[PDB]
């Protein structure tokens, strides 16, 4: 069925928009819908994926867009992921609100493999934790 929407926006789809949707599944229910959206899209990122997978939340059906102004303004809510990206609500009308983080894109974290994973990590479990409190505290 569908209640209320919520919609993922960050600087780009691929990655933080993508697990935050996956992990909202998890924390709220059919009473929304879950999307993204960003300022931009690559694709599904393969790392969006397996980080999500690794936590048995199956990411692999979801896809990217860019950001559409059609379901900004039906939205309950936006979630723009990083401040930068909040620039981008062209219209939310008292039918939304919105709610800001300041996450930095994780398929760009450097240093060694393992250093790019581990940013995979934290980052999810931010975005989870994230999802946790705005669900546990409504937000």
């Amino acid at each position: 069925m569908e209640n209320k929407i919520i919609y993922f926006l960050c600087t780009g789809n691929s990655c933080r928009s993508q697990m935050a949707e996956g992990w909202a599944k998890q924390y709220l229910g059919d009473e929304w819908k879950v999307y993204s959206a960003g300022i931009e899209a690559h694709g599904l990122n393969p790392n969006a994926v397996k980080a999500m997978k690794e936590v048995g939340i199956d990411i692999s059906n979801q896809t990217s867009d860019i950001i559409d102004s059609d379901i900004l303004n039906n939205a309950d809510l936006v979630v723009t992921l990083c401040g930068d990206a909040a620039d981008k609500c062209p219209m939310t009308p008292p039918h939304v609100k919105r709610e800001h983080w300041g996450f930095d894109d994780p398929a760009r974290a450097q240093g060694t493999e393992e250093e790019k994973w581990a940013f995979f990590q934290r980052v999810r479990d931010e975005i989870g934790n994230r999802l946790k409190e705005f669900a546990e505290t409504g937000k």
